[PDB]
């Protein structure tokens, strides 16, 4: 089922690794007999910067999966790197291949690991398909445009979801559309989706007897989304079910937004508002970067900032940090905090790039990674946010030798 392409400026070499394919489906080919993996080609054969640009753009539409091709005799040119600033617009899996032949500054690309490949006795195929293969399972159930920003709205049930979907979608901002597990509108003309609203819509029609089908129905919703908000009952507060939802969305890598619902309910004050932000900070610890909103589904009082907030969660959950400015940030960092030793061994920070985007993730090379400390990667990660921004979204690093 699963379909890819393979893109890079001409001369790289991508018509021989191409010639992986078998026999034409009759444009798109299946896979050759002797990969022990199962999907189709799409071919991409049908001034100089125009012409690359058609070839990566029907790639982006079609392909479930894209092969960045580039020449390690070359290096880097700035006609990959041009190849590279179109398959930004992406958020479908890309994976870079190193064709010809040394693997430094490929990370500049930023794509992640080069897998370096030669087509003459296919080295390198082996990995390389591997790590293609492994994107397979996460492809799409249900296929949207690029441009469309997926979020879902989880929490306890009784918390006020689907009087906070209601109170969204009537607002003079928002234009609701017109499969129907989910739904689509757009906001000052941008569009969106709410995935699976059928679940929230599921009471009326079914008792819900048990919670543990309602939370892993929840779970698959965060799979399809890339940001997810996270509703708390301003009424009750934080009991110990909430915790598990909001784990597993920090720990897939999505962008997140808690929202306070039921406020209008709670016995108000200044210092009311500061005590409940402060409790949910120390019950969920891991998502110190996810902002907190107080409204009320029922008088509607702040429903006006919940969508300028998934709007900016999703914009930093996709943010693209230049290298030059990223490695100015982090060699700040290790001025202004001299890294700690180990035994007799120092941490050396060589170079640092971003390898992904969604949720942003980080590589800096080093002296050796074990050196490299978990409370010191804590503090690498504040000072990039203190320089990018990054509100709403967890960010990765990762030391490598
Ligand atoms: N030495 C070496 N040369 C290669 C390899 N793969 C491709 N080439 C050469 O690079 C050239 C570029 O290939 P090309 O047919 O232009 O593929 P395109 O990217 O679809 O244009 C080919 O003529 C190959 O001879 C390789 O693994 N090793
Ligand atoms: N006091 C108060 N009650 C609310 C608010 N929003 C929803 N409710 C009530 O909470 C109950 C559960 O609402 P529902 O939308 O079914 O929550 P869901 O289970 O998350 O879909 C309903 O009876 C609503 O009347 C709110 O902002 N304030």
């Amino acid at each position: 089922k699963p379909v890819v392409a393979i893109v890079g400026r001409p001369n790289v070499g991508k018509s021989t690794i191409f010639n992986i394919a078998g026999e034409r489906i009759s444009r798109i080919y299946s896979s050759a007999e002797w990969l022990n993996y199962d999907f189709n080609l799409i071919d991409t054969g049908g001034p100089f910067l125009a012409q690359i640009r058609q070839q990566a753009e029907i790639a982006m539409d079609e392909a479930d999966v894209i092969i960045f091709m580039v020449n390690g005799r070359e290096g880097v040119t700035a006609a990959d790197e041009e190849v590279a600033k179109i398959l930004y617009r992406t958020k479908k899996p890309v994976v870079l291949a190193v064709n010809k032949l040394n693997i430094y500054d490929f990370y500049s690309l930023g794509f992640g690991e080069p897998y370096p490949i030669s087509g003459t006795h296919g080295l390198g195929l082996g990995d390389l398909l591997d790590a293609v293969a492994e994107h397979f399972k996460n492809i799409p159930e249900t296929k949207y445009n690029e441009e469309v920003i997926q979020f879902c709205l989880i929490g306890r049930p009784n918390v006020g979801k689907s009087s906070l979907v209601n109170a969204m979608l009537g607002e003079e901002r928002v234009i609701v559309s017109n499969d129907a597990v989910d739904t689509s509108f757009t906001y000052n003309q941008q569009e969106f989706v709410i995935v699976d609203t059928a679940g929230m819509r599921k009471k009326g029609k079914v008792y819900e007897t048990t919670e543990k089908y309602s939370v892993l129905r929840a779970l698959k919703a965060i799979d399809r989304s890339e940001v997810v908000a996270v509703v708390l009952d301003g009424e009750e507060g934080i009991i110990e079910q909430d915790k598990r939802i909001a784990g597993y969305a920090h720990e897939a890598g999505k962008a997140v937004v808690i929202v306070v619902n039921k406020w209008d309910a709670v016995d108000k004050d200044e210092s009311t508002m500061k005590e409940f932000e402060e409790n949910i900070r120390d019950h969920f610890q891991f998502l110190d970067y996810a902002p907190i909103l107080f409204m009320s589904a029922l008088t509607k009082k702040r429903i006006h900032t919940l969508m300028p907030a998934i709007i900016k969660a999703s914009e930093n959950h996709s943010l693209r940090v230049q290298t030059n400015v990223l490695n100015d940030v982090i060699m700040d960092a290790v001025a202004m905090n001299p890294t700690p030793t180990h035994n007799g061994s120092r941490l050396k920070i060589y170079y640092a790039t971003q390898v992904s985007v969604k949720p942003p993730s980080f590589v800096v090379f080093v002296n050796d990674p074990e050196l490299m400390h978990f409370s010191y990667e804590r503090f690498l990660e504040n000072r990039i946010r203190d320089a990018f921004g990054f509100e709403g979204t967890p960010i990765k690093i990762f030391a490598r030798a």
